[PDB]
């Protein structure tokens, strides 16, 4: 039904996988980099919300 | 890479997807920075620390 | 049905 | 190498099957000369032939 579908992706994806490395392609760097720069984002948001806490919306408007 | 572009397509896979996130992520922290930026200019560092 | 080998043959 | 190896684990072929299937009958080989030798050496050559 769907288990054959299934199985071809696993091949496809195993081919993928060995071509991604004989290119010396790092497929999981954008979503690496992504997550350290969503980090940097919470950091700065963090900062900005303690000074909109600490001085109102009134005055940092 | 050719080989591998075709797999990425049959296998519905956006193999830009992470890069895109991350540059849209860059851009708002630009924007955040921006603001903390701006804040310290006004309030000077003595104050903000 | 049909459509699983129709993908696999555009793949090839 | 890696490709031939993904096509393999597709077809649930194990290829080494032949040379492990191989290497059980060395064993058996080894065990039966053992026996062998050992009746040698105990009746000798002459009386073996």
């Amino acid at each position: 039904l769907e288990e054959i579908t299934k199985d071809h992706k696993v091949l496809a994806r195993q081919q993928l996988q060995v071509l991604a490395r004989y290119l010396k392609m790092d497929l999981d760097n954008g979503e690496r980099k992504f997550l350290k720069e969503k980090d940097t984002v919470a950091e700065l948001q963090a900062q900005l919300d303690y000074l909109n806490a600490e001085l109102g919306e009134f005055f940092v408007n």
